[PDB]
């Protein structure tokens, strides 16, 4: 029988998502299983699951980043540089990979949109417009950014059937810490600034490896690797939201945890 939104609620409140929480999903839908309305079902039962006073935070980027296509170039090649789309943060839609939920998310009304096209943050609550700005290329995951506030919030990271791999918010640690070599990227993206189309040239650190032995194409990657040893260690309420197994995690504690993790294996 389909998962309704009741039902979803009264888990999310058995895990331990209370009114007013500041919650940030990652989700696989297919290990939540069929939903009365499908995928909107969900994100109705997080809305009444933290409140009006609460607020939801999802990483949802661009479907159409042309990350892969400037990547290590000093400038977009001329073949994307005049025809690729501009980032419309009212109209771009997610990036299917980092889960479908996220284009339910980002279309729901009232939900803000953070500037950043490859990093692009979503957020629905009070709070939500305090949490997407400033979001600033070169600055995606670690200080200044959306993540770096839901940290100060006391957010709450909500796995719904997600991997060990899907904790974005660890790439704050990476961000910060403080160990030699880090692995720094350079793209653009494509801006709308006051109308016009800006291509936009950065750098920033390597989200797929932030050393040379966690950037295997296939993982594991240091997120994954410090999400392990931190599940193994910590007492974290775990229960079913529908057919999925889920954890609801401390994002300060977890975040705390990763920097400490990368700095004592690191000199
Ligand atoms: C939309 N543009 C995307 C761009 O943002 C970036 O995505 C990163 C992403 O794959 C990382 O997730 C993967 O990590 C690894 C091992 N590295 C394999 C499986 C995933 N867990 C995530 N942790 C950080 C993301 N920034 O590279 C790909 C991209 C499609 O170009
Ligand atoms: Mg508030």
């Amino acid at each position: 029988t389909p998962w309704s939104k009741s039902e979803l609620v009264r888990q999310l409140r058995d895990l331990g998502v209370r009114s007013g929480d500041m919650v940030m999903p990652h989700v696989s839908l297919r290990a939540v299983g069929p939903l009365a309305d499908g995928p909107q079902t969900l994100v109705d039962a997080l809305i009444e699951a933290v409140g009006p006073t609460g607020n939801i935070l999802a990483f949802v980027s661009w479907r159409d980043s042309p990350y892969e296509q400037t990547l290590g170039h000093d400038a977009p090649p001329a073949a994307i540089a005049q025809s690729w789309p501009a980032f419309d943060p009212d109209h771009a839609p997610a990036y299917p990979g980092f889960g479908a939920i996220n284009e339910f998310i980002r279309t729901y009304p009232g939900c803000r949109r953070t500037a950043h096209p490859d990093a692009s943050m979503a957020a629905i609550g009070p709070d939500a417009a305090w949490l997407v700005a400033p979001h600033e290329m070169g600055a995606a995951y670690g200080p200044r950014s959306p993540i770096a506030r839901f940290l100060a919030h006391a957010g709450k990271i909500l796995s719904i059937g997600a991997g060990p791999d899907a904790v974005t918010a660890l790439h704050y640690a990476e961000a910060v810490a403080r160990i030699e070599g880090k692995r720094r990227v350079t793209y653009s993206m494509p801006l709308l600034r006051e109308g016009k189309r800006v291509w936009v040239t950065t750098s920033d650190w390597d989200s797929n490896g932030i050393l040379d032995e966690y950037a295997a194409p296939d993982g594991p990657d240091a997120v994954e690797r410090i999400a392990r040893d931190y599940l193994a260690r910590t007492r974290v309420a775990q229960g079913p939201v529908g057919g999925a197994q889920s954890r609801l995690i401390d994002a300060a504690d977890i975040v705390s945890f990763g920097i400490e993790w990368l700095e004592a294996r690191h000199a």
